[PDB]
């Protein structure tokens, strides 16, 4: 027993017909700046990979963000540089306007444009059935077009989402944990958040694909119209494959990983249970009804299954009725 193997059913050879250089981030230049173009304002916030910077552009006075890359590897530091220059004026893809040495740190400094962005915990309390589709589409056509230019997120969460709600500006941030999908590729299980990783990663599964972020886009879906923050609140890695399985039941789940032949780590003899599939009504209540449709619930459905391979494509979700109500784009 070795687990089965997958593709992706979608953009499978992106990466196998465009040319090396393009997914080959090792082999990779970087064309530096001039580090005294900017001038550093304000610190923003401290990750465990980077310091980021409020900061002003001497040159033409724009205001700007500087994300200063802690020392880790140079493998993963060209990779965020490649997939955000191969992205750059992609649909609401975040723009990387320069890249300089910080004199301090010496490490690579990502200059990105400025968004206006709001507090996560302000918004979600605050959006209407309305706005719940628009920036849904809006971070479905950043979904379906870094999937188009081979290349996964991994980590899509409502932290990585910028919105400027002002302007209904959407912009999908922090590519450091991307990478290119290429078929037959084993890739580490330890990636995105806990209350947004897929059951894929949870039973140790590594031949998974764009459809990753289809799993977490739904996560971020199931908390803004349940009003439940997080969805799948899980206490560990281990815990959060059960509160999914109190949700989308264990017969389900068993089908899953045999389909794949995954064997599940022996610690859930204990602790898994057995679980009825719940019906998402069950979730709803006056707090939040005026979110919920048929519509809705018929998205996040088709979002929210074990089988990556049985999830909707960024561009099939972009097809739903859900987004019927919500204006296009004709002129
Ligand atoms: N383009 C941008 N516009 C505005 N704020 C930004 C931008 N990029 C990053 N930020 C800020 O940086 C945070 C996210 O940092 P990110 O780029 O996710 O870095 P990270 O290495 O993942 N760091 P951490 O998440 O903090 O461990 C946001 O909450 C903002 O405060
Ligand atoms: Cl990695």
């Amino acid at each position: 027993s070795g687990p089965v193997p997958s593709r992706a059913r979608v953009y499978t050879d992106v990466n196998t017909h465009r040319p090396r250089e393009y997914w080959d981030y090792e082999s990779h230049v970087v064309e530096w700046g001039n580090q005294d173009d900017y001038q550093l304002v304000r610190k923003l916030g401290r990750g465990k990979y980077s310091e980021v910077f409020e900061a002003i552009n001497i040159t033409n006075n724009e205001k700007v963000v500087v994300k200063i890359l802690k020392p880790v590897k140079k493998k993963k530091i060209k990779r965020e540089i490649k997939i955000l220059e191969n992205l750059r004026g992609g649909p609401n893809i975040i723009t990387l306007a320069d890249i300089v040495k910080d004199p301090v740190s010496r490490t690579p400094a990502l200059v990105f444009e400025h968004v206006n962005n709001t507090d996560f915990k302000q918004l979600y309390q605050t959006l209407t059935d309305y706005d719940i589709r628009f920036y849904m589409y809006e971070i479905l056509k950043a979904l379906d077009y870094c999937h188009s230019m081979g290349i996964m997120h991994r980590d899509v969460k409502p932290h990585n989402v910028m919105i400027d709600h002002e302007h209904r500006k959407l912009r999908l941030i922090d590519w450091g944990l991307a990478e290119f999908y290429h078929p037959g590729q084993e890739y580490n299980v330890r990636v995105a958040s806990r209350y947004f990783k897929g059951p894929e990663l949870l039973v140790d599964y590594q031949m998974y694909d764009y459809s990753l972020d289809m799993w977490s886009l739904g996560c971020m879906l199931a908390s803004m119209i349940f009003r439940k923050e997080p969805f799948f609140h899980g206490h560990d890695n281990y815990d959060q494959l059960v509160r999914i399985a109190k949700v989308l039941g264990t017969e389900d789940l068993y089908d899953y990983i045999d389909k794949y032949n995954i064997e599940l780590d022996p610690r859930f003899n204990d602790i898994l249970g057995r679980h009825s599939r719940k019906r998402w009504e069950r979730f709803v209540h006056s707090e939040n009804q005026h979110l919920v449709s048929p519509e809705a619930l018929d998205f996040l459905d088709k979002l929210l299954r074990y089988d990556h391979q049985s999830r909707l494509t960024a561009r099939e979700a972009m097809e739903h009725p859900y987004f019927y109500t919500v204006v296009k784009d004709q002129a």
